[PDB]
């Protein structure tokens, strides 16, 4: 496969080109303004990825990898709008530069427009897209709505959060490398192989997450250390925690304090107590294996997936980048 | 083709059948509650009257029917939202009952939903509906964004007051039709003639809204009387009464007022006045005219199908009684 | 025992007697503002007449007496808190008229008020007095959270309504009556023969509130008609009308509707609505059944009173008027 | 008298076995949350120590001991409603984990239990707990007004300040200690020479607090270091400062000044500023003279007492340790 | 003089000629709209008529004329943010149709406005101009203050309120007046003798709009009937009323209870019931007399002025025109 | 001219006599607290030195000095309720101690009290204080305009921000030294030519307050460090700043969040960062050399005035001292 940084720079221009509507611009301003936000584009990539391991070209993935990133905006625009984030990426939100209702509407018309770039592509390939698209743009919503129903519960199981950042995270990376498949023609089985791996991918990667939102070093505009913390999410490095009957009555009289009942410094000193009832109680380092285990979980899916060998020493190393390692 | 009354029957069983998402309930659960508001289901069966017309079944055509239903209800979600209304056909509405979180999120899922339900055509039909739909769903987002826009300007022109309700209220009668014409397997320069009758019917039925919503019998549990005079929103009754340079300067002082700096007998008041000078100014007669104009080149689009002289008179009687007038 | 009017007038002297803290002003300020509030004063002559009866005082029975209305007072006080009340009586709330913390903590000084009217009995009635008194206050306060719990069930059986109005309303009647045969020497088993008594009294008298609230002549500053419809209430009569399944689906949906989503016009059209659905399910004969079932068994527990014949024709007549019927 | 931790030790036992309501849940798991936030229950060990010191037993004393905690613990309640509390010993109070109508009611059934705890006691102390409980109950209504009304005056005397800490804070220390004394059938002088010493304790306490509250080590859970700064309360502190007429009025001037209109280093500014003028006034010294000479009249309230000399010098100690001095 | 109707139409005329600042528009644009609002411009035309009576021309009085009505306006504009009105003359109010900030500038710039409109009169005039006008704007403001004390005060007697009225709506009648007696060259005495007419007619005229507020006939877009009774202003009607033992106290109890607290029907009752204690207590009727008797003392001092009879019939008449009686 | 020191010891003298007005106390209480908040009074003393310098006494102008003060505080009054401050020199402001309609009365009171002040000067000085001031006065209102306007322009040119603070900073400088000059009897040409002085001086002065907004030293009760770019207030230093291609893009991106989108640590990060693009720009530079060319500006008008060269140097060293350099 070409470089990311290559896929990259075409991917942008690419973009620019093909997402062009401007009027009314009370609709379309936003969709501009959520798309240039910058960073990785890891989705539209594994598309592009996905597509030239199999024997397509990236110019032939174009348009489906464009509806990834569309797709993916408007889940965040959304969500953004749900969760009342200010900024994103260090930038006002959809909704706090302009309003909720824009928000509202520019979201509905980028899922709109993201199934729009399907529409070049040959009968075949367009239905297979539409479906497995269709299906995982569901399963987001699913888990969108699992991840609520957790705030109001107290008996949260590990499977359940698993199955919970599958659906929400995870089966649209699948999804991504999926498409790039069914853009080079491959059969249905092989499209299953290549999305297993994005399924063990995106669950390593979200697993990361989870991690680095406690331990994760301090960016000033970046994500705020001990988000999950303050918020009493009860995410795998709590639930984890909280198998350690030494932890875990502490550990759920933090979690029943809201911030809003706390002034600075006691947040703070949440975070720092929680933290350190992370590392004691074994929760963290379960939570670095379980990020190891779906590494190489993800790694044994490349070994198995019909790509010329280059193609599984590029994926694996893509795998162990993306996941903070080295080649 | 079947009488309305056999189609809605057979379309409300097909309905309760084809959409059977149940968990989680906090997504699924206001699917169920705004598909069970009632009422006359006119999308759907344009779609079904479309296909039986041409030579296909109702059953085959139900599932893109139904995809219709389920579209037209996840705009009225987000709608419901944006313009906070408080109750739709008598009961709460969806983000009322639940929270607007619950609103944005079912109304993602309904969309998604709605696609789906083209799944089991042939390649070519999923095609030619999955394109239609798209560019009718991106058009209704930009009729809404109109709507909204005119909301803050003070010159608003008939021709443009025209085309935002073509996109909001219109394109999606056309596509409705079309949609049934494509499961029949029709040629395109056929879906487009179907599509036109939509178009002018829909702008017919969408003038005949803005002028009952001022001269309608009041009933308690349905839509207000006066609320767009209330709302000072521009609708063709009071483009065409500003016309008048003799109404048009208390008129633009009437609908300067905003109802939260009005008492309960000012806004009576004013929904009387502005009424006394609907009439008077000829705006009244001119709404009446545009929709009589309207009806006129729809019954011309119908004599013009491909379809039986029975399925003409059919469709022309469906016309006339859609718009409160006699067969 | 002497008229209602004779025992009114005298108890309303001891009162303006007894109760003479002034110091400090924001504190017992509130306490003179409740207690001149008007009415009946039903409780605290339930204890005057329940003491002629047995053979003592009124005057014996006074400071017992002026407890129970100083009781009272206090749980309407916290209530007004609780439920958001403006008025009382024609005349603004204690939280209204001062603020809700002169609310909480003169409600709290006049329980301890009410406790420190027992001091001048005699240390064998002082102990029997506190005693019925606390269990009393108790069972009060437990019948108004069953009364929130109801708010958010969709399940509540008539047993568990009539139990919960027992604790709320019917209690204290009970109380108040064995409360003056405490004070008249009587024995524990002629006491609960009293208490009762008070007990059939008490439910009948809230089950002609439950019905006068939706049938009951209007009165600008008196009780809202409809007032537990509005608020959805769970009374008995709608528990009533509930129990036939040709009203009871629309009564629910009528019942899910809330207020704040509602113009005075379908709040007025609602209670209009659910009033006929009452007369026509039998809701409103069944609850007329139950007042008449309660007024009945509470005049054959006057029979049993161990009182002279005359006692038991006065107590009778005052049962009947007091539940609008005719000696 | 048996150590504290011996005494705290069997006072947990026997408040779990006594307090035992649980349903419904709404009014009663409100009850055994607060009683379970923790501390040195001062309050009902003094009750424990009164009874061994003149002879009875704590399990003679331990029902009136609870009802002293429960009391209290009442009073804690309505108070973080009043005060708009957020936190209490590190934890949610009542009305923000539930809500401030469930602060109210199980408040309201906090006072009653406590009543009830009194009830196995023979007649006559039955008659002497409800008395002094009673009178002490109703003077911590009245400090708390005096507190309220204090906000709003510019002009308070140090005799009033003392009056008010007095009936708020100290009348229940006083009662506990009287309620012992009761229970092991100690005469009405016997009975009111140890409730002076607890006056004279309670008073010495209130002053510390008035003086930790500024110049005491910060504990991030614990009390706030100048909170009475921020919300300028004019304890002995501030009122012994502005005796100095050098510091007068730019103290006043910063006790102008609302937290609300000042950002979080504008606070800390003010409460280094006042804690200085507080130090440099003689305000500072004033306060922990009256501690002192607080503490020594109630070391020879001790000298007086009919209890045995261990008795006296186990008191004296424990007088000298709640202080923050050394035996 | 003049006729009313010729003077209106010169002073219209000459008012768009004279105030002609319009950049930037945030700041000049509600001086136009609320300069537009219509009315009887008894104020200004006091200064014309004023002026010819003396020998002047309206000509030479226009630019003072304007002044008055500049400064009116100013008035209007601040009391309508501080009263929180919706509408003045059934059209938004500044501070809704823009902002408070904009109502708050825009006033101040008005108030200097008025005091340009000075500057083309010789210096003489232009002294003794600044000088009257700076006394009634700063005793207008003094009034201002005394209606806003008289909100939290329940002891105000007629002679304060009388003060309150004199300062607040009377002393700008004789203001207007003696400024056209100033520019016809009239000395100190002459003018002090208008000038006090002006006070008798602005008195009877404010006793008259406090007499209509409660007993004029109904405009839907007009002053409100019954405002001061919703609002419990102590006007010269309640003054009146409550001197009579018979009426005073339900009278003061109506006066307690805030229209906040209140349903429509709550509102309605409580105005058709203060209107009826109006009636009966004499106060209605106490309220005409004091009406007449300032007219009265009006029209003596329209005799002593140096006028010719002609000016005096004119004056006379539009004193009597003003107070709704006939010539 | 006597030193600064001993003209603010006479004007604070002569503040307290000439200020008088303290019933009602709702109205004037404000006028004595705002002019008690200290400070160098720089504006009244141009008022006393011009005066001097040009031959009449501080004792003559006196009267004009206080009027300038009075004014100046008039538009601090209201500016502070617009601008929503809460704090003035280290002290509550008006709207805050009291209320916002007492600001807005006191403040109009206030604009009143000053024009009143000139009531002692002769005729023709009376005339020519009013007219500079009253332009003065109006031409500080479309300052304040055009800094509103500015708020919502993303296109603000150097000269339209240089005419916006000549308008809102500089006018009343250059008007305060004219007030002098009338006072002494120079004539037009003389009192222009100190006005300018007053402008030039003015700018300089207003763009040293933009520099130092960002650059100056913290004080805790002083103005905050940053205020103007935590408020994306587009003054000269960011004005300039952007004029550098390579910094105004990342200039425009900070200058769109919103503080109300931001965390503490967010709003220092833009604080430090933008001071530094201000520094790198060339901006910080341009800025001091803006104040560096207005002063000289000032010092050559010093020059051309036709006063003592005493006088001259004096006022050289006066307005160097001003600018924060040495004599
Ligand atoms: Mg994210
Ligand atoms: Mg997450
Ligand atoms: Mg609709
Ligand atoms: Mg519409
Ligand atoms: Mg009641
Ligand atoms: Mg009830
Ligand atoms: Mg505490
Ligand atoms: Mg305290
Ligand atoms: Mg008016
Ligand atoms: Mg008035
Ligand atoms: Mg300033
Ligand atoms: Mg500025």
């Amino acid at each position: 496969m070409n470089t990311l940084k290559s896929l990259r720079t075409t991917f942008l221009e690419e973009l620019k080109s093909k997402v062009t509507a401007t009027e009314p611009a009370g609709l379309y301003d936003p969709v501009h303004y959520i798309l240039d936000l910058g960073g990785k584009r890891l989705r539209p990539l594994l598309t592009l990825m996905s597509a030239e391991m199999y024997g397509a070209t990236a110019k032939d993935a174009m348009n489906a990898a464009i509806a990834v990133e569309v797709f993916h905006n408007f889940t965040l625009l959304h969500d953004d709008i749900m969760d009342a984030a200010d900024l994103r990426r260090g930038k006002e939100t959809v909704h706090k530069k302009w309003d909720v209702n824009t928000g509202i509407l520019t979201g509905d018309a980028m899922l709109i427009m993201a199934y729009r770039l399907f529409e070049d592509y040959d009968k075949d390939k367009f239905y297979q897209l539409n479906k497995v698209f269709s299906r995982t743009a569901l399963e987001v919503c699913e888990g969108q709505q699992h991840d609520v129903d957790f705030e109001t519960r107290d008996d949260v199981s590990v499977p359940e959060y698993l199955n919970m950042i599958k659906l929400k995270t995870s089966v649209l990376v699948g999804c991504a490398l999926q498409m790039g498949a069914i853009i080079a023609g491959v059969d249905e089985k092989e499209q299953e192989l290549i999305y297993d791996y994005g399924i063990n991918l995106g669950l390593a990667f979200q697993l990361m997450d989870d991690y680095l939102d406690a331990f994760g070093d301090p960016e000033t505009f970046g994500k705020e250390v001990g988000g999950d913390i303050r918020e009493n999410k009860k995410t795998y490095l709590y639930l984890k925690s909280i198998e350690n009957n030494d932890c875990a009555t502490e550990l759920k009289e933090w979690f029943a304090l809201h911030f809003e009942n706390m002034t600075e410094e006691q947040i703070d000193e949440k975070k720092e107590t929680v933290k350190v009832f992370f590392e004691q109680s074994g929760g963290a380092k379960a939570t670095l294996d379980a990020i190891e285990s779906y590494t190489q979980k993800a790694l044994k899916n490349i070994e198995e997936l019909s790509i010329a060998p280059e193609s599984k020493k590029q994926l694996t190393d893509f795998s162990l980048q993306l996941m903070g390692r080295k080649s």
